[PDB]
């Protein structure tokens, strides 16, 4: 089949950059580069959520399509997704996945103050910004992602009538939100290791065990050369009780994210990338 | 204010019959009597939900308008709310609580099967069909309903970044339709007996520790005249387990419901009600 006739109209495309499938295209108008997502037949929803997210680790939406398929435009992150820095055992610099890692914990943080939950935060869905190793991140693919009461109206009225199982589920309420946490968690051991801390690789231990024990799979060797404190808010992140996991909050104060080095980096990368209009004083 | 005009044009409205507000009125067209429900400002899901339900022992909705406040107009159950049957310890004979259950467990398996849960089933949502004792019965109130996919998505993956709650929540899902047959339980148990099984009356455990636990308030003199079989079914329907607690088919199916009278006065009830057309043999 052909381009829909309004995309055209604003856009030429050009070269697949990955597969679902994400195209290379330039704006007629500006002569600049985008990336054009093409998802075929809440992708409405998807594009509700990111029209009225505002956050420099969160990936923008320039434009959108509804035709054959759904054509979503967004800005370039010439980078890559992260996932292909992190395949083949291949590992970062610690200072890298520190610099990395607490802009997804910015981003998620600023999802979570503001009533989301993205639920599928993996290397395949953070984006890189440049080939630079240094460089800003940005979030993407809010598909399965959820909006922040039902319970809350049930607990209004008196419960004569009420089942047990929905006053036992009052004491876990409230902490979907930790199912991002956790896979941050996760997120963080690959790029400290350059392997996944719940595999079948090895092991008799099926991975649904793996994962509800919490008992990931550690190789000394491998992370020898990794911090103590990196090691230790791994941990935190990947404890199996929700109401117990870290938040955001906590992972953004722990000892390992008190670099002010890293910071700079991330606050210079930051005004780097932007074109602001005059000031006054 | 005033009733809206394109209500006033097919409906004469008339008195109160309760309180949210039930009115009667009358259809100009026909001069039948109706009941309109007005709900002051998913009201709309209601009613698409109340517009694909066809049962008997279920509600059916005649009209809507959406105005200042939205009017759902129904057919009229002269025989007002099961509630009034049941204040003031006011008991029904044993026969007549299994005529009116049978009928509301019907009504329940139906919405059951089309993938409907009602959530607020109490004896204000059991409407009767007229003031004698033998009747027909329709379940109200579609407001707290819910229509029966996000974890079967997220189990098509490999859960490599999969948080251990929603792996440990696979154990449960899919049962939610249980919270119907236990309120189902607590009105048997109420029009068997004329009392509630958790109250705070007499008393020091708490509403909450007396349901989660099951441990309901038997009073041996109120029940001494009610049959085994009845005080069987509330016990199988009162199970704390939402996975062992009867079903609307197991309830069906029991003993006290294999009453081949019951049945012939529901039946007989159903065709006294039913305005055919001619049919070929
Ligand atoms: C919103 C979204 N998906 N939503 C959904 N599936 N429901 C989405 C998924 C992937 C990209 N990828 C990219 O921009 C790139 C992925 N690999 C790349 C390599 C080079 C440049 C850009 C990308 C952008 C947006
Ligand atoms: C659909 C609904 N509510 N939905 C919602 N609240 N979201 C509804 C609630 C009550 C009635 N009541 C009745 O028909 C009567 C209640 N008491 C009566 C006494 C005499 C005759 C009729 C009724 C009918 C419909």
């Amino acid at each position: 089949s052909v381009y829909p006739k309004a995309l055209r109209d604003e856009y030429i495309m050009s070269k697949t950059l990955g597969s679902g499938e994400v195209k290379l295209a330039f704006e007629r108008k500006t002569c600049k580069k985008v990336a054009i997502k093409i998802i075929s037949k809440n992708v409405e929803t998807e594009i509700e959520i990111l029209k009225k997210l505002n956050h420099p680790c969160i990936i923008k939406i320039k434009n959108f399509f509804d035709a054959e398929d759904y054509y979503i435009v967004l800005e370039l992150m010439e980078g890559g997704e992260l996932f292909d820095k992190v395949v083949g055992n291949k590992r970062l610099k610690e200072a890298t996945c520190k610099l990395y890692f607490y802009q997804m914990l910015l981003a998620v943080q600023y999802l979570h103050e503001n009533g989301i939950i993205h639920r599928d935060l993996k290397p395949e869905n953070v984006l890189l910004s440049s080939q630079e190793e240094d460089c800003l991140i940005k979030i993407t693919d809010f598909g399965h992602s959820k909006i922040l009461t039902s319970l809350m109206r049930t607990l209004c009225g008196t419960p004569t009538y009420l089942a047990p199982e929905v006053l036992v589920s009052v004491g876990t309420a409230g902490y979907n939100r930790a199912v991002d946490c956790w896979s941050l968690g996760v997120i963080l051991f690959i790029c400290l290791s350059g392997y996944p801390p719940f595999s079948e690789h090895r092991t008799q231990v099926s991975l649904k065990d793996q994962i509800t024990s919490g008992k990931y799979n550690f190789i000394p060797e491998v992370w020898a050369e990794v911090s103590e404190k990196a090691l230790d808010l791994v941990k935190k992140l990947l404890v199996v009780d929700p109401k117990a996991r870290f938040t955001t909050e906590e992972a953004l104060r722990h000892p390992w994210l008190q670099d002010e080095d890293m910071k700079r980096k991330f606050q210079d990368l930051l005004s780097e990338e932007n074109e602001s209009t005059a000031l006054p004083q």
